[PDB]
């Protein structure tokens, strides 16, 4: 008659010694999260499987996210939600390994694969070369997220074990880190907060703030605003009102517009193109309007050839946002000799308008502007921008209307991909917040018990061990938490859930 076997009956033994009651909040609050993360997270594994459509190297992170999200689920859950209103251990000296082996290893696979996404991000939208990855290359990352995190998060399985602890009489069994001298626990649990969640966190902060910043505000094009209806009449008729306004006649308009800089905007290739220019009998048949201030210099070289040449205007002046719109749907030509623009937002805004862009073949402005949109150069060759305003008048003299509405398409189309793109970091960004909050209790208080000391000398135990079993809670929470941020912030994973769950239950999509 061995009672080796039940461990249950001295928990009940000593169950009057430590009650709660906030148990059934607890495992009312544990069921909960248990089946929706499950029921969450198995479709959105589903959801990336069927359809090929979302096969993305962003979804396909997403995928190992809810991978070790499930791994937790079924394996970690039920043995935390036992030991937390217990404090004890049911599940002897191997599962007491195991299952918090299985938890530093899901922990460590969500953070790497929550920074890859960041990464990946970053490497596509803010990166000169604009990488575009492969789904083999976003699946050999994966295999070695679980190879690192299996490694690193093995002294972890070293230093769990399993002990009978005898101080009433009755002895019981609890399962909790055995570290030989404490120096050693100080110096891991350090290391194990900076590579889980201090480290991960400020990359990912720093990676996205650059993306906000691109995407937002330096790519942030009010279509609202800059739009054909606000116009009235026809293209030739408002060219010849604004013409006549700067006392010129008819003609090619050619409009330039920023700051008189030295080294970037490239002013000054735009007058010595002029002076290449105006030596030549098709001068007289172009205009030029330059918008702008800044160099003193080259302030003074615009207004020499502003006295020089009547179809030079240089304006100084600040100009109001429905002016340059005017200027946008009057003008023929838009020309930008950047030496450095890595977003083209004015090419954006002045072929919305309809503004043939004459502009430099660098980052912002060569993804934009396209073979049948517009003319593209070298950026700091005056000879090739001069050429290059010959072909618009040479092609100005045939109907120009074909290459408008292809501006107007292509600069619509290049903002669709950037309020796409607006979206899904969108999405990234509160998944990030959310990991930040949800694992911000239980890895400041694991640093101040672990490393700090705390807690140590009790005035109450009650609260401190009702703060670790509600952070442990949230833990889960936050596997219970992403696929709900997928479904209201990801029109794909919403009508991809709505599919699964109409098959689910009633079969009427497939
Ligand atoms: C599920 O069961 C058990 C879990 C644990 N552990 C645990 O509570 N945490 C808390 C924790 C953090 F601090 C930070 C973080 F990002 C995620 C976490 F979950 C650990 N904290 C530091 C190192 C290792 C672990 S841990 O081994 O995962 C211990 N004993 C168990 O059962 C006997
Ligand atoms: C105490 C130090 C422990 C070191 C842990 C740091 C783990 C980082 C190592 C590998 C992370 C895996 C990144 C995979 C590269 C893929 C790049 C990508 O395409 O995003
Ligand atoms: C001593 C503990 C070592 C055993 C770690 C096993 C982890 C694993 O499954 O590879
Ligand atoms: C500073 C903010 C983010 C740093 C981005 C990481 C550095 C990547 C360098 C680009 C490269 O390796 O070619
Ligand atoms: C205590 C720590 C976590 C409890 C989780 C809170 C959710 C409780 C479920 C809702 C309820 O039944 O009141």
């Amino acid at each position: 008659t061995d009672y080796d076997d039940e461990e249950f009956l001295r928990y009940l033994w000593r169950e009057y010694l430590h009650p709660k009651e906030y148990a059934w909040v607890l495992i009312a609050g544990y069921i909960i999260v248990f089946v929706v993360a499950l029921i969450g997270n198995v479709l959105v594994c589903v959801a990336v499987w069927k359809n090929h459509h979302m096969r993305t190297v962003t979804n396909l992170f997403i995928v190992n996210l809810s991978l070790a999200a499930v791994l937790v689920t079924i394996t970690c859950l039920p043995a935390t939600l036992v030991v937390d209103i217990t404090e004890t251990w049911f599940f002897g000296q191997s599962l007491c390994k195991v299952i918090p082996y299985l938890q530093t290893v899901s922990v460590s696979v969500s953070a790497l694969t929550l920074s890859c996404i960041a990464l990946d991000r970053w490497y596509a939208i803010c990166h000169p070369l604009m990488f575009k990855s492969t789904a083999k290359r976003a699946l050999n990352s994966i295999v070695i997220i679980w190879i690192v995190s299996c490694i690193i998060m093995i002294p972890q399985a070293i230093v769990m074990e399993c002990s009978t602890v005898f101080p009433k009489t009755t002895a019981f069994t609890v399962c909790d880190e055995r570290w030989g001298g404490e120096i050693a626990p100080k110096m891991y649990h350090i290391c194990f907060f900076l590579v889980t969640y201090a480290a991960p966190l400020c990359l990912m902060v720093l990676l996205y703030l650059q993306i906000f910043r691109k995407l937002w505000c330096r790519q942030g094009i009010d279509c609202s605003f800059w739009n054909e209806s606000y116009l009235t009449g026809s293209r030739d008729e408002r060219k010849k009102s604004l013409l006549s306004k700067f006392g010129m006649d008819e003609g090619v308009t050619f409009m330039f517009i920023g700051r008189f800089d030295r080294g970037q905007k490239g002013v000054d290739v735009l007058l010595k193109a002029i002076e290449i220019l105006s030596s030549k009998k098709e001068f007289q048949e172009m205009r030029f309007i330059i918008i702008g201030k800044g160099d003193p210099e080259l302030e003074g070289w615009a207004r020499s050839l502003e006295e020089k040449h009547g179809n030079v205007k240089v304006i100084t002046e600040m100009l109001s946002r429905e002016f340059v719109r005017e200027l946008y749907g009057s003008v023929d030509f838009v020309i930008i000799p950047s030496y450095f623009e890595p977003f083209g937002l004015v090419a954006l805004e002045a072929m919305c308008l309809g503004a043939i862009p004459i502009a430099s073949a660098v980052g912002g402005l060569r993804d934009i502007i396209t073979n049948e949109t517009g003319i593209l150069v070298k950026a700091g060759d005056p000879g090739e921008l001069a050429n290059a305003i010959l072909k618009a008048l040479e092609l100005s003299r045939s109907d120009l209307s074909k290459f408008r509405e292809n501006c107007k398409k292509r600069a619509m189309s290049f903002s669709k991909q950037i309020r796409a793109r607006r979206k899904t970091a969108r999405m990234l960004m509160v998944v990030v917040l959310v990991f930040a909050i949800c694992y911000a209790p239980i890895s400041i208080l694991n640093v101040l018990k672990r490393v700090f000391g705390m807690f140590a000398h009790t005035e109450d135990r009650e609260t401190v061990y009702a703060w670790f079993a509600f952070s442990h809670w949230l833990v889960y929470a936050n596997s219970a938490a992403n696929p709900i941020i997928y479904n209201f912030l990801s029109g794909k994973f919403r009508e991809e859930f709505k599919a699964a769950f109409s098959w689910w239950w009633l079969g009427v999509h497939h």
